[PDB]
């Protein structure tokens, strides 16, 4: 499924992107617009439309923007420490501020809006969790070692952005896991499964281009493993499947978890079918 | 059940002055209205060349993670308590109205913050706060019920344990700090996570008789209903336990190019490795020796 609001949406993400002055320049807003970063979101939320799609939209293509960063390093880590005091205390984007910032804070008070202090309290951790990824791929690529495969899959449960993007799916659905629900380690277990299943799918589109420039995790498995690529590559899909099946599994335990707790049936189903969306969206859109 | 941990036994010279002081601070704290459990010593086999003020910090600060898991063993009470200590950590500021947990955790950051760069209090201000993240998973999970199986237990424990704030409490009270270039690295972070896998695996080891007389969850348990007999199930910790030293070994043995690829002095890392082991040997050796 993709969101029927996706035109209206991509033109304007694309002046977004110009205004939070990300992409400038004819060539750099071609390239932007090939990469077709701006048609995520609505893959990712089928059922958004509006304002909501362009949250999605807007804060999917951030995230890209963001890693093309990495791709000048003090000034990589000085915006994950201004990004994390602006989480953390409040702290606002100021005229000094580099786009990156700018833009997301204008994404962050859009997607906090609306939403409890309990939900804002662990979607900043989140948000956070995912900037401490930063420093770790900058402190490996100057070590240049091979990591192997569970620290490579550690390191990219924090900067695949999957836990900050299932929060965005609670803002802009319309609802908030009950506590008492959202902290069980069966739903927990279902955001980290749904993780390893796009990582393992982002690494085999990732493939070629890492090789050519940085860490993978068919790499990984190969150099620590003694695997062919192959080999290692049928690894990946195996953890994928495997992945997949294991979010089967707790989903069918969701009824049980809601009489457990004396939470309504709806609000839990509502949730799975989102981080279902959100990796079937992305496997689609990567194809 | 022992392990070759690879760090000597040995614990600080000064226990005796630093147990009686953090029984009086306890109660100064209004946190016991606990000395026979003898969680007091775990500061002085953790850190065992700590003395004085700095291993009463260290003393102290076990301590407290042992009485703030002891709230959940008013749940609505106890959330408000991480929300609390959740925004004074992240926002740099205890009052006159907080509870007693939260007055004796800000007697102890304060301590423990004194004399260590930002950089450091960003990073273990963020370790602090994931550690407050796996209670409310812990009492979910009590209220749910239900088995979980052994990946999803060991994900909620490497937040409970709270190993990696005291792995920063190991500079603080040590005198250094692990220059970013290398803490951050994959290397490192590998020695901090088979560190705590191998603390966590002991544990359900010493713990596994009380657990399942209690009904409590234990990663043996989880192992028997998900997968094995009890015997193939203590054998699989056991493996846990041997398969992260041996994997900390390795990736201790990789220090020297580490440190010439980041140009970073070898004796820091060799110190943040030594306290690591040594974390991990005094966690052996005391739950070795009565609440098990
Ligand atoms: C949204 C999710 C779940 C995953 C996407 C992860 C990201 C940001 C990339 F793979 C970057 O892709 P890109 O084509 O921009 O690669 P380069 O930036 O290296 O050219
Ligand atoms: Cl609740
Ligand atoms: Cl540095
Ligand atoms: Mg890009």
């Amino acid at each position: 499924r993709v969101s029927p609001d996706l035109a209206r949406a991509r033109a304007r993400h694309l002046d977004w992107v110009h205004a939070m002055d990300l992409v400038r320049g004819e060539e750099a807003r071609r390239r932007y617009e090939f990469s077709c970063v701006a048609d995520i979101g609505a893959y990712g939320y089928p059922h958004a439309t509006g304002a909501d799609l362009d949250l999605c939209v807007d804060v999917l293509g951030w995230t890209f923007l963001f890693d093309d960063q990495f791709d000048r390093e003090r000034d990589a880590l000085a915006v994950c420490a201004e990004l994390t005091d602006l989480l953390w205390k409040g702290t606002a984007a100021t005229a000094a501020s580099p786009p990156i910032v700018v833009a997301f804070s204008d994404c962050w008070e859009r997607m906090r809006a609306g939403m409890s202090d309990a939900w804002r309290r662990r979607t900043v951790h989140e948000w956070v969790d995912y900037l401490a990824g930063w420093p770790t791929k900058l402190a490996d690529r100057a070590h240049g070692a091979v990591l192997d495969p569970a620290a490579h899959l550690r390191a990219r449960h924090r900067t695949i952005c999957c836990r900050p993007l299932f929060a965005l799916a609670e803002r802009v659905g319309g609802y908030e896991v009950p506590r008492r629900a959202w902290h069980s380690s069966r739903l927990d277990g279902m955001r980290f499964t749904t993780s390893d299943a796009v990582i393992g799918m982002n690494e085999l589109h990732s493939f070629e281009k890492d090789r050519a420039q940085h860490a993978n995790l068919v790499l990984s498995l190969v150099h620590h493993g003694g695997l062919t690529g192959p080999e290692a590559v049928t690894r990946v899909c195996d953890l994928v499947q495997g992945s997949i099946e294991s979010f089967l599994r707790l989903r069918s335990g969701l009824p049980e978890l809601g009489r457990a707790l004396g939470v309504e049936g709806a609000v839990l189903d509502r949730y799975a079918d989102a981080l279902s969306a959100f990796c079937r969206g992305y496997h689609d859109w990567g194809r």
